[PDB]
């Protein structure tokens, strides 16, 4: 009957002393009558006791689903310990075990290149500026795009792709009104990765 | 399980009269006790009759993988038909069922760009040519490289991004030798999607 789900801190929140990177396990589909769901954590097997439940919440489905939030220490993370959510309930034979982690193997510090759009898009009234990041290790990466300091809107960017050689490289695209790319507007691709000196680097474009 | 997946053809075997393109219905987890597995098959509600049961595979997870396979006409699936599997086994509580077609909707055409590697690479010994395909639905695609007629081995395409506008686009990323870039050879990025004329298209990129 219940499922257990263990989700990671979001990348740009264990890479900032200033934010709060927190692991949560979200338990789904705890039936009525035995709804008294218990937590565990450990850190690299050391029961911690400082995790934060949230009181049930009852589904429209006719299930409970509870919520455990761990905050973790960024070295905690960045230094590969292991988190284990154990949920025991009623419902269960025997307790559920999930565990989480940054990915194993030594970081490599991305590459970042921006990339001017092709001579063929200037024929439309949108443009395509481009910033390609590879050669990083672990995929938690985050990237963003900026001009004369102000975030930009109208980025996508594809999920980290694996290269032959072990590593991950991505694309971010900017589309922006030509008109801006002509005036000569600098516009700017941030990338924060763990292997990078601050845990950052930015690469600007212009015409 | 017994539980069940539906597969689309791959992209390249639709857009070619000589390739088969094939839907691929599969039973992961069905169990040594009861695994006679049966298959029936839907064209837009009309029974067919030429499926092909590949007989069995057994895993580590002390379970089996039950395929079949249903060739299709490369214009039923263009046209949006639906491909209805069926499964049925008495380990089940009644039978499966799973549908697949095409994504309904205008397909729009891709437009290919080819970016040439940044001034900062150029510094390495290996290099990045870029390969932006950008407009296109459904996001059903394939991407190539080649020179001199031949193929290219050490290329990476990114799957397909959503854009806000419905379209699809990607990025493919061929890695050459600078000294190959240099010498002038000429690196062709190549598209196969049903909206371009033939069902193909090629851009090419030099010094
Ligand atoms: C009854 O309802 C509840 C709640 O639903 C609510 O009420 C009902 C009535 C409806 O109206 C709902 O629409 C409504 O919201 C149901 O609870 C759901 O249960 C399903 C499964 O039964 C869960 O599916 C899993 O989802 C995760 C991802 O979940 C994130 O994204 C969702 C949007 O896509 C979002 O809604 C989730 O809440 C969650 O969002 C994240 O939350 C955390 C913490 O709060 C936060 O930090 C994040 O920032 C936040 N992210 C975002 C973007 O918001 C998905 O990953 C699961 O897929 C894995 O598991 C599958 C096996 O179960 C497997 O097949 C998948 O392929 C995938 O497998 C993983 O694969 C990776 C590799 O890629 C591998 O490394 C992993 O090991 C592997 N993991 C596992 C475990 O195998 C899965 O799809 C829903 O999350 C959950 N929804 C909610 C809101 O809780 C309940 O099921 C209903 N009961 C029924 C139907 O009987
Ligand atoms: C015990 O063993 C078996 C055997 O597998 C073994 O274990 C795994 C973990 C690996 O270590 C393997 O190496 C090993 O062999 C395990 O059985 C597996 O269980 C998982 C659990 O979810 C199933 O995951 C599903 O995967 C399919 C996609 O499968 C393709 O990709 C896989 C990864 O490459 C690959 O394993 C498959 O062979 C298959 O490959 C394709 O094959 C076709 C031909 O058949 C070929 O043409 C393609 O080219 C090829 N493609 C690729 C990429 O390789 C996926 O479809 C499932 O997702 C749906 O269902 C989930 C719920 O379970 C849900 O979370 C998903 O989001 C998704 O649901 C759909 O989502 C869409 C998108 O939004 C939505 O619109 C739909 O509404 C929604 N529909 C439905 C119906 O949900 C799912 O991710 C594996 O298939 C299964 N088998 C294998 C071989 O992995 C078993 O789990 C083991 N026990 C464990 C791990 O505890």
């Amino acid at each position: 009957g219940p499922s257990v789900f263990l989700f990671p801190p979001k990348p740009k929140d264990t890479l900032m002393i200033s934010r709060t990177p927190e692991v949560t396990c979200v338990v789904v589909d705890v039936s009525h009558e035995d709804p008294e769901v218990k937590f565990n954590w450990y850190v690299d097997g050391v029961e911690v006791h400082n995790a934060k439940t949230k009181p049930r919440e009852e589904q429209y489905n006719s299930t409970y689903r509870v919520v455990s939030v761990l905050t973790v220490l960024h070295q905690d993370w960045l230094n590969g310990k292991e988190y284990k959510c154990k949920v025991s309930n009623k419902a269960l034979p025997a307790p559920i075990e999930k565990t989480i982690s940054k990915a194993k193997g030594q970081p490599r510090e991305p590459q970042v290149y921006t990339l001017p759009p092709s001579r063929d898009e200037l024929t439309k009234n949108q443009v395509s500026l481009t910033c390609l990041v590879k050669g990083f290790y672990p995929s938690d990466i985050a990237v963003e795009w900026e001009s004369n300091g102000q975030p930009e809107n109208n980025y996508k960017t594809t999920p980290p792709v694996l290269y032959s050689d072990g590593s991950f490289f991505l694309y971010s695209k900017l589309t922006v009104d030509k008109s801006r790319w002509q005036q000569g507007n600098v516009f700017s691709c941030s990338v924060m990765h763990e292997a990078l000196h601050n845990h950052y680097t930015q690469k600007s474009l212009s015409l």
